[PDB]
């Protein structure tokens, strides 16, 4: 039986952001996404978040996530941030009186953290019978994180804040994680007994580790090798630098799983993409919100698609497109932007200097050269001519081709298999297989340039 | 003398592609075509390539590689995949029974193993009168290859791959690179006693080391410090950080030949490309397939060029082209499409949202904005007006200026020095020095707009 | 009292360039104007620049430089490049027989130099009362580099270069700077005993801590441990590891400051341009020159601005703009090109496929399609249909709405609150809430298409 307090309380100061620190982002999740997805899986008895000012900016955001992960998640509120000790403090709260679960902690700044490390942490807390297990890691640089300080025996005795460490102890290379498993009894014991008379003034839980280590109780430290997975973020350096570990190992499964990423460091993938066997992707690409990409297709250097779905054998290069589907075997770019509603059935095509926006376009259908397409729906098979716009319901058939210079004022309909002259301005319906014009005769003036 | 085999005929598994492995691309070449180009500036005598299941569909790449490469390379073929032991063994077969040449080893998925480190390994092995000599290296990450394993002598012992190393053998990380040569009587002495009981169930050729020790036959390692050149591909993940190990010392060949490229890391060259002095490389840049740059160029970010020429002094900037060429002091870009058969001539203008497929476009000549030109030939000093079509042979002559909004219906010709008039559709031959037009006159209706 | 001399007169043959090495740029500025920046916030009592060939092409710039940063710029001249302690030498003609203050020598090619690392050498020749200082660093690949040679006592004792060391000397990991402080009378006493009886036969700097070593004057090393900032730059790959560095450091300043940059390593920022809190930065991003960006922008994938000012809560997205303004809250992008002279108003709007080019473009103003804008002036408030073209001064006025496939034949004026029908060309003035049209009516040939 466990409860898990997610502290996210923070006032956040080092993010130099008007957005609260948690709601920053990566790979398509906010930092606190990111933290209560982790912890959902794992499937804890209780789950609380610890939120400050800005609760009323977040909490709501919360209540979506419980919903979506289909669990309870409390709010305990922390008035003034007061220190983590304090948040734990007010965490508690949320507990019955008399609850005798283990606690586990982490911080809302940890959004690589993943369940496996949660369940170890408890499996290790539990087999050691400890009052408190810290994670720890080791890193090149750990500037700004708790230092691990130990005894001769390689004993946990303390942990030290990087503003409060001498030094000496600066050199030190392994770092408290800011995620632990506690027993109960042991984490009310230890926090009534914090005071704020430290570089920070503030009241750090980090402290509970000499408090036990006191009073003769079990202290367990334990190792995580792989850094990343409970690495931190203070700033928007260090948010930018996970995001890019996160993605490269997003795109990492996706090649192992059988996607050519040709570049992936300039390849940025969201965690709910998914894309199909074989699917080759070019340099500067991001894949964003809920992409799906099928097999066999080719997304070109230089696209970005947000909540996009392409089938399989289609072509999609330099293409800016957001909520639209794209059939299989489409070919769409290089230069297309996409706006939310478009719909491109199987085989079609939208080329360069095309922009579409809330329209269908039917099965084989053609949108070859610099044309908008808004708020139409066109049939299968036809044609759209070079250097039109659908000035807006328009509905074009099947089978139709379109001359160049065509603009179709809204609202009319366009028969199959008619055609439009070049340089036609089509502001009544146009009959199937009729031929609709409006440009006059071409009329020579010879000489004109010798005078004129 | 000595013969050298390709093993080729794995099932590529880890790749998890419906397209050979060994078929796989970097900077323009399969990974089999840069170990067969490799191999072939070293000249060996003979030449064999062992293929396996999809033979049918790499055998003919062999071939075209053969001829381009002026010289005979033999296909030996092994049925099933019993491992690299068995795949040599195939490949022996391809041998006279009495050969006495020594025989060279290496795999289709080594593809930065160069002439230089083959010629080093064939003068090692016939220096120290090796029964084999086998190709290591030292890595920082060893995962998947084989471990070598030393005496306290530090004599080489024996080869054991990652699935049959002990949790400590694992460490080692000395490596095989997979690259050996032989005494062709030991080889088939040693491939002889075989057998596939090991974790993989396979043929292993790595065996082939302890046996020959068995025998007290000399095995030489030669350590190869520069570790990407005997690097291997297993798996997409392994194939694009080879990818880009040889794309930096490809763009490092340019930089330290005149060529500026501002920023290493999003710029890919493919092997073949050629690029003048000065030309400065802005970011986001691919040059791929035989594209050719002069002396003086600015190729300009997000421009990916696929065989396409062009000449000195020219700018080509966020442009995607194929098969053009681009003339001395030429302009093209922002945003511009060039497809295949695009020739644009010296001090010629390819402006924003203009694509050209199949067309000649004559010195000096300028199409500025949101134009397809296409399947047309233009001469000499002429200007084409904005937002224009060529709706496609139309031929426009010299110093033509055509008006914004001009169609022009193929086929259709334009003499020299016509003018076209703004909106107008040119379905007939202009003659040089007229002007043609055909939109009507300007009527203004007063007040419409109070009363609509 | 000091002295600093610049070291400009090399020929700069590893460059492999027609543009004098010292000229080439990272991050907006050369390498020689980055140098000057640095020591004129040293504000030393004369600085001198040696120059050699090219002299012509440089000096130029020196004397910009000097009215920029507000001080007087010696030039002095090296007739031939016979090395490093030779063009010091030269330098040292620029000042008076009898000067007494101290020297400081650095090159030009040493270009993240900056003025604290140069305060603290100053300060510590002085503490030490040393004759020579030399800053030393020391790197992982020391190639090409001076090598710090020290006896047991770990007193420096040489530098060799290079070409001059031995097999076992190129394995030292500690180099020269080449930024140096001298006691005046020290360094004319050594240089007059320099010898070109060397591998490159030329008068190195670097033999003067031997000789004073010699004369039992005091030589001190300072390391620098932040190897960067006294990182040199040889060739077109060195000078491309240190613009990358460079741009790090700018871009990770800005996130501390509150910029959100989503991708480091594909953001180029140069050193002049400022960036408002909040402001995202996405992908594939050169903000280049005076750019300036306010707070709460969008600066989408794959924009290129040079010398653009940006208001707050604007978007600019996939676009490619110079010296040109877009106002708070507008949007521009994606696929936008803007030329200099563009000033788009407050809530502007600059969509796809959209060039503008010396116009001025009012509050409120959409141009959202497929048009050209050049020599423009757009009141207030006005819409622009798409796959329209200002055909070049016109003035549009205020609450105007134009229809698609208009032609504005230039000059021509319309008045506030005009419309123009779709398919337009204006030759003429449109008066105030009139409705100008030219297109003719559509007719309708039923069955044009079974016939045809
Ligand atoms: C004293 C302490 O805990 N320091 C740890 C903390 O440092 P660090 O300085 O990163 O701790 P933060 O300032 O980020 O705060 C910890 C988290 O708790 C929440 N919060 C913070 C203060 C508060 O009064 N109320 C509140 O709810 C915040 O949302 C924050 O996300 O994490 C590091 C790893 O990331 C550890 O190496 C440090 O040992
Ligand atoms: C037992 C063995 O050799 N292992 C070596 C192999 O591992 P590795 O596991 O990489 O060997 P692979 O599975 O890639 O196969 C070797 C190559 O031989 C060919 N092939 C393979 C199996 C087969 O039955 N027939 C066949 O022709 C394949 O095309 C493949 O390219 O290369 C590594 C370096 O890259 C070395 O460190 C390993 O010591
Ligand atoms: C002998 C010497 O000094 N070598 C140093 C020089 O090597 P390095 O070989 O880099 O020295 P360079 O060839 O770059 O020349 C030094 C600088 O002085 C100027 N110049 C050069 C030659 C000349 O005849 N006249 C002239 O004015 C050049 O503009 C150049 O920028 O800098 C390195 C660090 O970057 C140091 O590790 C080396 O100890
Ligand atoms: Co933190
Ligand atoms: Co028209
Ligand atoms: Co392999
Ligand atoms: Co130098
Ligand atoms: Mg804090
Ligand atoms: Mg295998
Ligand atoms: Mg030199
Ligand atoms: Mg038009």
């Amino acid at each position: 039986d466990t409860a898990v307090l997610v502290l996210a309380a923070g006032p956040g100061t080092r993010m130099r952001s008007d957005t609260p620190k948690v709601l920053h982002t990566l790979a398509g999740r906010s930092m606190l996404s990111h933290v209560l997805h982790a912890i959902a899986k794992l499937a804890p008895q209780r789950l609380i978040v610890v939120l400050g000012h800005d609760h009323q900016r977040i909490a709501p955001l919360v209540g979506e996530l419980a919903d979506t992960l289909g669990r309870t998640i409390d709010v305990a509120l922390q008035d003034r941030p007061l220190g983590t000790g304090h948040a734990v403090l007010c965490g508690l709260s949320a507990l019955p009186d008399d609850y005798a679960g283990n606690v586990v902690v982490t911080s809302g700044d940890t959004p690589l953290l993943d369940a496996d490390t949660l369940a170890d942490l408890i499996a290790t807390h539990r087999a050691v019978s400890a009052a408190v297990t810290v994670l720890t890691t080791t890193l090149d640089d750990p500037f700004g994180y708790g230092r691990i300080l130990r005894t001769q025996d390689h004993e946990v005795m303390a942990i030290v804040e990087q503003t409060d460490a001498t030094p000496s102890q600066r050199e030190i290379r392994e770092v408290n994680a800011g995620v632990y498993a506690f027993d109960i009894a042991a984490l009310r014991s230890a926090l009534s007994r914090l005071s704020s008379n430290n570089a920070q003034q503030e009241l750090y839980l980090t402290d509970v580790i000499a408090i036990l280590r006191s009073d003769g109780q079990t202290v367990h430290a334990s190792h995580v090798d792989d850094s990343a997975l409970v690495a931190g973020v203070n700033n928007r350096v260090q948010l930018a630098e996970l995001a890019s570990e996160l993605n490269r190992r997003v795109v990492a499964a996706h090649q192992l799983a059988g996607v050519t990423v040709v570049d992936p460091a300039t390849t940025w993938i969201d965690v709910d993409v998914t894309i199909g066997r074989d699917t080759v992707i070019h340099p500067g690409t991001q894949l964003l919100g809920r992409t799906q990409i099928g097999g066999r297709c080719v997304v070109g250097p230089d696209t970005t698609l947000t909540d996009v779905a392409v089938g399989d054998g289609a072509s999609v290069v330099r293409t800016h497109g957001s909520s639209s589907s794209i059939g299989d075997g489409a070919a769409v770019g290089p230069f297309t932007y996409l706006r939310p509603g478009t719909a491109l059935g199987a085989d079609g095509k939208l080329g360069a200097f095309v922009e579409v926006k809330n329209s269908t376009i039917g099965t084989g259908t053609k949108v070859p050269h610099l044309t908008y397409v808004g708020d139409a729906d066109i049939g299968e098979y036809s044609n759209i001519g070079a250097s039109s716009v659908f000035v807006n319901r328009t509905t074009v058939g099947s089978h139709v081709r379109t001359g160049s210079d065509t603009m179709f004022v809204a609202p009319v309909t366009i028969g199959d298999g008619a055609y439009t002259g070049a340089g036609t301005v089509v502001r009544e319906d146009v009959p199937p297989g009729a031929l609709a014009v409006s440009a006059g005769p071409q009329r020579n003036i010879e000489n004109w340039v010798q005078r004129k």
